[PDB]
């Protein structure tokens, strides 16, 4: 379970990667919450 | 006990293999949390 | 006690696997108390 | 101590099940705290 | 030793058994120092 | 060392009980450092 | 029983070194665990 | 099976040194979400 | 080496006591070290 | 495995000591990060 | 080695107790940067 | 091997304590990656 | 096989421990795993 | 080898006894390493 085993997990966390980079969308959430409250806040100002 | 007795281990490792995969829930429990958090916080900024 | 000796086992240890079984309710006990932990600590950061 | 010391040991479980759901208190104790430190820090900024 | 011996060992045993009880408070110090240290970070957080 | 050793053992818990309680200062020192930066927090907004 | 006994003993341990091989499956079933775990804080963490 | 053993022992070592050089990857994830996390952290506060 | 013994090796426990209550400066090490950190984070927040 | 062994540990250190000094910018991300916001927020201001 | 042996350690610990107080200087740089930060904010207000 | 083969080992372990002190650059590599961590947190929050 | 003999396996001895010095590369192995557990938690933390 | 062969022997256990104490130095070379990993890991931690 090391030689075809470990081209086998590098295949996974290849395949595994896709979820990995949509979880990046939760990360983003707080950085376009930010960039929301800077619009309203540059929207309350103007 | 090792001939057909390691393909039964194997098939009930491959069917208990389920367990494992659901038990990813209650491990993914404190990414939810951390992204429901992360949500209140945006909410709370905006 | 080779012969009907060696069934009488086999069965007593089948018939015994259901207490190995219902031990396994004090093992899962660390990983119930981890995923309580965790569900503390998400509410806690929620 | 196998048979009836089962249904015994499994009766003393169900029953000193009081005392690890009632420690859940101290448990849900972080969980009142941030919630009181979440509804302060509401107060402070209304 | 076996007949009345057993029963012997068997009460002392069971007057034994204080001494173990008792000594659950030592185990059940980690427990208080642990309850301890989060009511002391709920305080901060308040 | 079981018999008047456990009444020893006792008594020396609930003598050096002191310096466990009195360690109770160290911890209450982050509480006494938050609650004093919360009212340098409440002059400053002031 | 020593020299083609030697000689099928050599090629049992040969043969039977699958089953050493595929058990290696439950000693890297830790470090799998432990790298799913470690995802699992970097995802919280995120 | 020391001799020539050493030697293929040896061997074994380098050539497998592949797979614990590759697992640095997992042990790395840990560095690449904390790095994900800072950045999501420094484009929040931006 | 059990009668006069016993006492011989009783005087040599009660003093190499000695030793192991000055040890228990190295134990109070770690405890030293939190408080040192928690003054540190205190000063910080301050 | 001491003697040059010792000699070799020593410079796959200072030879991969630059893998860490490059990591540093990883943790110079956050500050440039912090210098990009605050620039933001005096331009903002002016 | 606990005769001599333990008043040669306790001159080690009261001699290497130099390099932990002056290790103290890292952990005050915190409160350091925190001051200047306050400092910082302050001269922004005015 | 016990007259002048303690005086060897003694006079191996004083030598080969060299390589103790050296391998404490690795123990000590946790107390500068905490202090790099601790910089970088007063830099951002400067 | 005590006079030449004794020389034959001393001469073996010292021959031989060039395999008990390689083995010592599996006994750091913890060391150096240890080592770069503690260098990724070091990078996370920073 | 009884008479004054006894006096012997226990005068060279008691000469002896000077290797079993300096052995001593190797039993407390465990607590001097978990005292090392103690302060390493306070100053990690201040």
């Amino acid at each position: 379970g090391v030689i075809d085993t470990s081209a086998v997990e590098s295949a996974i966390t290849d395949g595994q990667g896709d979820m990995k980079a949509i979880g990046g969308y939760i990360v983003g959430a707080l950085v376009i919450l930010a960039v929301a409250g800077l619009i309203y806040s540059m929207l309350r100002k103007a």
